[PDB]
DNA sequence: CAGGCCAA
DNA sequence: CAGGCCAA
DNA sequence: CAGGCCAA
DNA sequence: CAGGCCAA
């Protein structure tokens, strides 16, 4: 029989988009100096071990796509980031010929020059670390002497403005020529810092374990041999990275009296759970099903996360475990591996009189060429004849929310807990 | 020399969309009858020869794509119809 | 098209499009409704819906 | 056959909307570095470039 | 650089570069005043083809900036040459050559 | 038809100073650098009598 | 082209 | 044997 | 990857 | 030697 009709199904349009950027970064060869961080509120007193390995913010959307691209992508509901790849090439590493201390003849033609590469240090359960901006001494510009108050949000915002510049109506427009237009180098200021407990004021049983041997977890090469060579090549497939929420479905509550029905989930977990842990061991690990959350499209939608655009530079691209879909789903926790590259500090040719680390360093810069590609996909489903696009209600998305109404999102800024990136309340920009 | 930059040009995203419909039409076998049409303004007086050949409106956008598709396509500036 | 870094999509000015307009401001468009003239479909003023 | 100093350089322009009244265009600059070639000049010594 | 509005010229921002213009589109680039004066005595003269070949030599970079308050002198150099063909004709890059 | 000669611009990218700036931005000090370009040019003309 | 969603 | 004419 | 637009 | 621990 001639089939006059056949189940061709819905009309769905899938769009794949690619975002590419090229960035040139200058990195300081910061010395390895212990800095004291005083206790503040819930933060204990700790020792900080500074490094010269600059953080590469490849986990954020501004790294791959310009404000124009971001604004246009906003008009594509259902957009998911598919894969993010970054390639880092280092160029000739400059080392100061002399320290500038006139009282010594330390100038020399010879250089020992090492490049440090750190993949996934952020996820190591026992190396408590985060990326920090330092303040430096005037006599020794390469020696950290404290911490800048610049937060991670402010750092990434400043880096974005250096990448793309100001708006034409900005009075400060001339200050930052866009590196996306010029191709000029950008100074990085956000470096890996290793922390350990400070037991000087600790009462009771002190932990006196020193630092973890973090140099056993990084790669280091002779930077003289690495000129114009690829040093980092990492791809990442996103588990769940909703950049724009799905098209809202036609609400079945307007058609059906069964919208609030119940059905068996069996032994499968179709609702995600939040795990709370306590490294102080005052409380056992806790798993709580049905965390507070609300839809990011539909009649009672709360789109604060996507209207505050947390996902451009404040919050990492991948948010697996933060977002639920209303269907039989498998959801796991997610992390993007951290990338830190830098030059080891070059000691001065002075001769110190004691068996210890060098106390004076030559100025040295790492020159890193960064190639980054981001792939995204969006959908245009037509479940209904009129009224525009509508998705299936099984494509409805929820986002974890705090009880005060602030969206909860993954953050890569704080140190890991048991190798996990925490979920934290988003802050209104 | 290692080309650190090359003229990759602009970022342009091209989207191709397809619109399909299936319609079933009933046509009357109209007789061939001469009808008089009186002159009206600039229109002269003329004789009309009727036929039963129904017009197929395949030259118009509603023939291929629904109001939902039309409303969504409105949000894609630069859209050209390629082939029908 | 992304000719510029910020502000959204912008095309090249060579992609700018003009449409024929009548002197009263009504857009002119092709119509297949009237009989052909020398085998040509006419252009006529559009009527406001 | 002596060298001559050139003084005439490519300049990229964009609108200044600080005093613009009405709908402002805030598109920044065009990414002009996506339209030029760049090479390591250390490797280009005594080489044809144009 | 800011360029103030002047008459018909609007207020605009200028992004300076180091890419020097090569005036290969003009007759003085190829032929001397003596040749020009003699060519004047050949009516019906059309320029047929103009070819230019550009070779770059060693690129010099200053060893130090001269700021005595810093020890910025270094043996190491990152050194890049920029080549731009046909930027003037790009419809959306509004540019010109400036001193 | 309309005509255009393609533009030629060559130059050296500015070389940043080895100083360490305290903010995430472009370099604010540059070393002096010169490009040395050898230009060979040929012009062919024809005339008639 | 069906069975816990389909645009997987 | 259709799309700026067909008797081209 | 240039010469009357490029996303042809 | 990276992505929910590594000593699996």
């Amino acid at each position: 029989a001639t089939a006059i009709l056949r189940p061709i199904g819905l009309h769905v349009e899938k769009f794949q988009q690619t975002y590419r950027k090229k960035w040139r970064f200058l990195t300081s060869a910061n010395a390895n100096v212990i800095l004291a961080e005083a206790a503040s509120g819930e933060r204990p007193a700790r020792w900080a071990l500074t490094t010269g390995m600059a953080s590469i913010p490849w986990e954020y959307l501004f790294f791959y796509m310009s404000p124009a691209e971001y604004n246009r992508m906003k008009n594509y509901p259902g957009t998911f980031a598919k894969s993010a790849s970054v390639r880092i090439r280092t160029w000739n590493t400059r080392v100061a010929f002399q320290t500038g201390d006139t009282q010594t003849a330390n100038a020399t033609l010879n250089q020992n020059k090492f490049l440090q590469v750190a993949k996934g240090i952020r996820s190591i359960p026992f190396i408590c670390s985060t990326n920090r901006k330092y303040t430096y001494s005037d006599t020794e510009p390469m020696q950290p002497t404290g911490f800048a108050t610049l937060t991670s949000y402010e750092y990434r915002d400043g880096l974005k403005i250096a990448m793309y510049g100001y708006d034409n109506d900005s009075p400060d427009f001339a200050k930052k020529p866009p590196a996306d237009a010029t191709g000029a180098e950008i100074y990085l200021q956000d470096y890996l810092t290793i922390y350990t407990n400070d037991a000087r004021a600790t009462t009771g049983t002190k932990i006196l374990a020193g630092f973890p041997p973090y140099k056993n977890f990084i790669e280091e090469f002779d930077a003289s041999a690495c000129i114009n060579t690829d040093v980092v090549a990492m791809d990442y497939d996103f588990s769940y990275a909703p950049l724009v929420p799905q098209f809202a479905p036609v609400p079945n509550n307007l058609i059906t009296q069964n919208y609030n029905a119940s059905y068996p989930a069996g032994t499968k977990n179709e609702v995600t759970a939040a795990k709370t842990t306590d490294s102080s061991q005052a409380t056992p690990p806790t798993q709580v099903r049905n965390a507070p959350r609300k839809y990011i499209q539909g009649p009672n939608a709360d789109t604060t996360f996507f209207d505050e655009e947390q996902n451009y530079l404040r919050v990492p691209i991948e948010q697996g475990g933060i977002f639920e879909e209303v269907n039989v789903e498998t959801v796991h926790d997610t992390q993007m591996p951290s990338i830190n590259v830098g030059i080891r500090a070059v000691p001065k040719l002075t001769t110190i009189d004691e068996t210890t680390q060098a106390n004076s360093w030559l100025d040295a810069q790492g020159y890193f060429e960064v190639d980054c590609v981001l792939t995204t996909e969006s959908v245009d489903p037509y479940t209904y004849i009129k009224g525009g696009c509508y998705s299936a209600n099984t494509k409805s998305q929820l986002q974890y929310f705090a009880n005060d109404g602030r969206p909860i999102a993954k953050v890569y800024d704080n140190p890991n807990v048991y190798g996990r990136m925490q979920m934290i309340k988003t802050v209104k920009p």
